């Protein structure tokens, strides 16, 4: 499992349940192509997204949906969604878990890469 | 001046100047047109982009340019850019600052929206 | 005014208004000594707490009563305050800004420091 | 496991490994007691601190030793420390996991309170 997403919800103190996650590889036309996508179990993570073989280098974006998160939970959210955006590449760590803390009007993300 | 980006650099506690920003917005089509961009100054802002008679309802990203300020800096940044979406205006016109805290693996955001 | 803090609240995207600040000096004898304190204004900040002369080299505890601030609005907070505990003007004087991002469950801190 | 320390390093995007953390509770005369103690291991993760029996209601501080973490990796860092302090509580969730994101002049904590 070469990808993984986490989202924690920094209101209540929990994971970010059922929040939808799609994830895109950049075309060589700079369009944005459909890769994965899942929503979040009830500890917040999302696993299985790719595979070893399918994850090559390349561009990759990972659209979390908060907005309809914010929504179900009775809170009125600044963004759209958050989006991350990052070079996948052979040389270095290649596990990679993109963790993102929100809140109804910030947000942060940060990128954990290992061996 | 009702959108101002304000970009601060974790790293060395100190404000992320000459910082490229890029915004749109999303037009009828749902195409994103551009519709500003700027640099940040020494004190990690940017102000002037738009005026309240151009800045109407609308959905807006602000794009960060981290990626070239960590590499001009040495640093190989995790992050092509700092994207942030929004829909603006449409509880009538309001004034945004979008903050941004940087670090080469991480970045977090912040809108501070205030009544003019 | 060497010494600012600036405080923001991320569920509304408003100043975090109203938020006591407690500023320490560790003494001699490694206790610490009262050494200001204050309220944040309606822009989330509290400028004024101490002068140039006053600020002298040493270690600094910033105190902020994030737990008030969070149960006056209805909430339930995780801190019991968020603490910030730095070494200043150890290499000659300088501004420091202590920025808070304020979640019930979560906080960050930020200093940006400058060189007067 | 009712308490977990998880530390990450936001310069480097991994594990802050090997990061010394203090435990403390707040005593009656209002001092702080020495509670539990422990480093981060090569996950940047901390468990094993207390027991069930042992982490009663109370005041709890957690101190994180980040200057000595950016000492060594030869970032000048701004904080002592980061301290971080809660009240736990018998009647909602109760394990506590308390997350820091560091960076030299900026860390971020966040408390995941599960079941």
């Amino acid at each position: 499992c070469p990808l993984m997403v986490k989202v924690l919800d920094a209101v209540r103190g929990s994971p970010a349940i059922n929040v939808a996650v799609h994830v895109f590889r950049k075309a060589a036309d700079d369009t944005w192509e459909p890769f994965a996508s899942g929503k979040t179990s009830e500890s917040g993570e999302l696993h299985g997204l790719t595979t070893e073989e399918e994850f090559v280098e390349g561009i990759y974006k990972v659209e979390i949906d908060t907005k309809s998160y914010w929504k179900a939970l009775g809170s009125s959210p600044f963004h759209e969604h958050a989006e991350v955006v990052f070079t996948a590449n052979d040389s270095g760590p290649r596990r990679y878990t993109i963790a993102a803390l929100l809140s109804p009007y910030s947000y942060s993300t940060t990128a954990v890469v290992t061996n």
